[PDB]
Protein backbone atom coordinates (compact mmCIF):
# COMPACT_ATOMS: atom_id res chain seq x y z
CA UNK A 1 0.00 0.00 0.00
CA UNK A 2 1.57 3.37 -1.12
CA UNK A 3 2.40 5.50 1.77
CA UNK A 4 2.78 9.15 -0.48
CA UNK A 5 -1.14 10.06 0.48
CA UNK A 6 -2.96 12.96 -0.18
CA UNK A 7 -1.84 16.06 1.80
CA UNK A 8 -5.31 16.84 2.49
CA UNK A 9 -4.91 13.62 5.18
CA UNK A 10 -2.49 14.93 6.62
CA UNK A 11 -3.78 15.98 10.36
CA UNK A 12 -6.23 12.93 10.61
CA UNK A 13 -7.51 14.66 14.11
CA UNK A 14 -9.47 16.87 12.14
CA UNK A 15 -13.33 17.09 13.53
CA UNK A 16 -15.80 15.25 11.13
CA UNK A 17 -18.50 17.69 11.68
CA UNK A 18 -17.50 21.12 9.43
CA UNK A 19 -17.67 18.66 6.58
CA UNK A 20 -21.03 17.71 6.43
CA UNK A 21 -23.06 20.53 4.67
CA UNK A 22 -20.35 20.66 1.74
CA UNK A 23 -21.82 17.41 0.94
CA UNK A 24 -24.30 17.25 -1.89
CA UNK A 25 -26.60 15.06 -3.13
CA UNK A 26 -26.91 13.73 -7.15
CA UNK A 27 -30.18 11.53 -7.90
CA UNK A 28 -28.75 9.11 -11.03
CA UNK A 29 -31.30 7.16 -13.46
CA UNK A 30 -30.54 3.67 -13.99
CA UNK A 31 -32.51 1.08 -15.99
CA UNK A 32 -33.70 -0.16 -12.43
CA UNK A 33 -34.90 2.85 -11.27
CA UNK A 34 -33.26 6.50 -10.00
CA UNK A 35 -30.93 6.34 -7.27
CA UNK A 36 -29.28 8.39 -4.64
CA UNK A 37 -25.60 9.24 -4.38
CA UNK A 38 -24.13 11.95 -1.78
CA UNK A 39 -20.96 13.16 -3.28
CA UNK A 40 -18.17 15.13 -0.97
CA UNK A 41 -15.55 17.35 -3.54
CA UNK A 42 -11.79 16.73 -1.49
CA UNK A 43 -9.06 18.88 -3.15
CA UNK A 44 -5.29 18.61 -3.01
CA UNK A 45 -4.17 21.46 -2.04
CA UNK A 46 -1.21 20.91 -3.34
CA UNK A 47 -1.85 19.74 -6.99
CA UNK A 48 -5.70 21.33 -6.45
CA UNK A 49 -6.85 18.27 -8.11
CA UNK A 50 -10.41 17.72 -6.97
CA UNK A 51 -11.85 14.33 -6.57
CA UNK A 52 -15.20 13.15 -5.54
CA UNK A 53 -15.90 10.44 -2.25
CA UNK A 54 -19.46 8.89 -2.72
CA UNK A 55 -21.92 7.05 -0.73
CA UNK A 56 -24.99 5.60 -2.19
CA UNK A 57 -27.82 6.27 -0.45
CA UNK A 58 -29.50 3.53 0.23
CA UNK A 59 -27.58 1.18 2.52
CA UNK A 60 -24.63 3.63 2.72
CA UNK A 61 -22.55 1.94 -0.17
CA UNK A 62 -19.11 3.82 0.04
CA UNK A 63 -16.71 3.37 -2.89
CA UNK A 64 -13.24 2.00 -1.49
CA UNK A 65 -11.98 2.51 -5.52
CA UNK A 66 -12.84 6.76 -5.09
CA UNK A 67 -11.33 6.72 -1.33
CA UNK A 68 -8.35 5.15 -2.41
CA UNK A 69 -7.89 7.59 -5.51
CA UNK A 70 -8.32 10.37 -3.73
CA UNK A 71 -6.11 8.89 -0.83
CA UNK A 72 -2.87 8.20 -2.24
CA UNK A 73 -2.54 10.32 -5.76
CA UNK A 74 0.52 8.87 -7.23
CA UNK A 75 -1.09 5.70 -7.49
CA UNK A 76 -0.03 3.32 -9.82
CA UNK A 77 -2.67 0.95 -11.92
CA UNK A 78 -1.51 -1.73 -10.00
CA UNK A 79 -1.05 -0.21 -6.67
CA UNK A 80 -4.82 0.37 -7.16
CA UNK A 81 -5.95 -3.42 -7.78
CA UNK A 82 -3.53 -5.00 -5.06
CA UNK A 83 -5.18 -2.86 -2.46
CA UNK A 84 -8.58 -3.65 -4.58
CA UNK A 85 -8.32 -7.28 -4.66
CA UNK A 86 -7.28 -6.59 -0.97
CA UNK A 87 -10.68 -5.51 0.26
CA UNK A 88 -12.52 -8.40 -1.75
CA UNK A 89 -10.72 -10.76 -0.05
CA UNK A 90 -10.51 -9.21 3.65
CA UNK A 91 -13.73 -7.30 3.48
CA UNK A 92 -17.18 -7.34 2.95
CA UNK A 93 -17.61 -5.11 -0.16
CA UNK A 94 -20.62 -5.40 -1.93
CA UNK A 95 -21.60 -6.49 -6.07
CA UNK A 96 -23.35 -3.77 -8.16
CA UNK A 97 -22.90 -4.23 -11.28
CA UNK A 98 -25.05 -0.84 -12.17
CA UNK A 99 -21.93 1.04 -11.08
CA UNK A 100 -18.18 1.11 -11.59
CA UNK A 101 -15.28 0.51 -8.92
CA UNK A 102 -15.60 -1.18 -5.44
CA UNK A 103 -18.67 -0.12 -2.92
CA UNK A 104 -18.00 -1.28 0.63
CA UNK A 105 -20.69 -1.22 3.64
CA UNK A 106 -19.94 1.52 6.76
CA UNK A 107 -17.86 -1.16 8.76
CA UNK A 108 -15.45 -1.65 5.84
CA UNK A 109 -16.14 1.86 5.01
CA UNK A 110 -14.43 3.30 8.59
CA UNK A 111 -11.64 0.34 8.26
CA UNK A 112 -10.05 1.72 5.52
CA UNK A 113 -10.57 5.74 6.67
CA UNK A 114 -7.84 4.08 8.98
CA UNK A 115 -6.13 3.16 6.63
CA UNK A 116 -6.24 5.84 4.83
CA UNK A 117 -5.87 8.14 7.34
CA UNK A 118 -9.36 9.94 6.50
CA UNK A 119 -11.39 8.79 8.73
CA UNK A 120 -12.92 12.49 9.45
CA UNK A 121 -14.06 12.56 5.95
CA UNK A 122 -16.47 9.15 5.74
CA UNK A 123 -18.16 10.11 9.12
CA UNK A 124 -18.93 13.35 7.45
CA UNK A 125 -20.37 11.25 4.53
CA UNK A 126 -21.74 8.71 6.28
CA UNK A 127 -23.62 11.45 8.56
CA UNK A 128 -24.38 13.57 6.05
CA UNK A 129 -28.62 13.50 4.98
CA UNK A 130 -29.96 12.13 1.26
CA UNK A 131 -32.84 14.59 2.68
Amino acid sequence: LPAERNPLYKDDTLDHTPLIPKCRAQVIEFPDGPATFVRLKCTNPESKVPHFLMRMAKDSSISATSMFRSAFPKATQEEEDLEMRWIRDNLNPIEDKRVAGLWVPPADALALAKDYSMTPFINALLEASST
